[PDB]
C-alpha cells in the first residue's frame, strides 16, 4: 500500500556581475651629465698663448689688475649659472700680518663688470671680518683690493699686490 509522494523543488538563479578595475602606471625618466673642456691645447708651447691669441682677451674683458701671474684672470661664464667665473691656476692661500689670511680658489665666480668685480664666490677674505664676497673694486685703472679700500694696494706694480703662489705653475 503506497501513496508516497515527496516532491523536492529546485530553483536556479545566476548572479552575473563583473567589476574589474586596474590602473595603468607610468614612470619618469631624466638623465643628464656634463664635463669641462675649455682648455684645449694639443701643442705645448710654453707661453701664455697656448695655441690661440685668446688669453689676452680674457684678461682684457676683466680689469687691469691681472691679479699677478697672468695665469689667473681668466674670463669665463657658465650657462646655467650666468655668473662669471674667473679661473685661477690653483688655490692660493695668502696670509701675513696684513690682515690674517686670504683664500683664492680656482674656479671662482662673481659679478664681473667692466671696471670692478663685485661679490665673489670662492674667495674667502678676511681683512677685518672674514667674508667670501668682499670684492675687488677697480676703476678700470687703480685697484682697491678684495674688500673695498679696506686694503690699500696699488695696481701700479702688478695689479694685485700680495705675495701668493698658485701652486700649479713653478
Amino acid at each position: 500500500s503506497d501513496q508516497i509522494f515527496n516532491k523536492v523543488g529546485s530553483y536556479w538563479l545566476g548572479q552575473k556581475a563583473n567589476k574589474q578595475f586596474d590602473s595603468v602606471g607610468n614612470d619618469l625618466n631624466s638623465v643628464s651629465t656634463s664635463i669641462e673642456g675649455g682648455t684645449k691645447w694639443l701643442v705645448n708651447k710654453i707661453k701664455g698663448k697656448m695655441q690661440k691669441p685668446l688669453p689676452e682677451l680674457l684678461k682684457e674683458y676683466d680689469l687691469p689688475i691681472g691679479i699677478f701671474p697672468g695665469d689667473a684672470t681668466n674670463y669665463e661664464f657658465d650657462e646655467e649659472t650666468k655668473k662669471l667665473t674667473v679661473l685661477i691656476p690653483s688655490i692660493c692661500e695668502v696670509g701675513y700680518k696684513d690682515s690674517s689670511v686670504l683664500k683664492f680658489t680656482t674656479t671662482v665666480t662673481g659679478h664681473l663688470e667692466k671696471g670692478k668685480l663685485t661679490d665673489v664666490e670662492g674667495i674667502k677674505t678676511k681683512v677685518m671680518i672674514w667674508v667670501k664676497v668682499t670684492s675687488i673694486s677697480t676703476d678700470a685703472s687703480k685697484v682697491y683690493f678684495t674688500a673695498g679700500m679696506k686694503k690699500s694696494r696699488s695696481r701700479d706694480a702688478y695689479g694685485v699686490q700680495r705675495n701668493g703662489l698658485r701652486v700649479d705653475k713653478f
